[PDB]
């Protein structure tokens, strides 16, 4: 018995605040183009394209569903 390790618990808290922030199940957040496709379980590049004419053109982020953007949605990450 080598094996053990630990992780974030509790991450559920009061200190911690979330409104209408979460993943899977997101739509084209632009105006009029409701594109409803289950993105990747990868936000890593994910485009509203889809196939229909509702295709922006711009990947977003399934992880905020929000504008993809070159950084992290509440923190980086780390091989630690
Ligand atoms: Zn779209
Ligand atoms: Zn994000």
């Amino acid at each position: 018995g080598h094996m053990g390790e630990e992780q974030y618990n509790r991450y559920q808290q009061y200190g911690a605040e979330e409104c209408v922030l979460q993943m899977g199940g997101v739509l084209c957040p632009r105006p009029g183009c409701g594109a409803g496709l289950l993105p990747e379980p990868d936000q890593r590049k994910v485009t509203c394209e889809g196939g229909n004419g509702l295709g922006c053109g711009f990947a977003f982020c399934r992880e905020c569903k929000e504008a993809y953007h070159e950084g992290e949605c509440s923190a980086v990450f780390e091989a630690s």
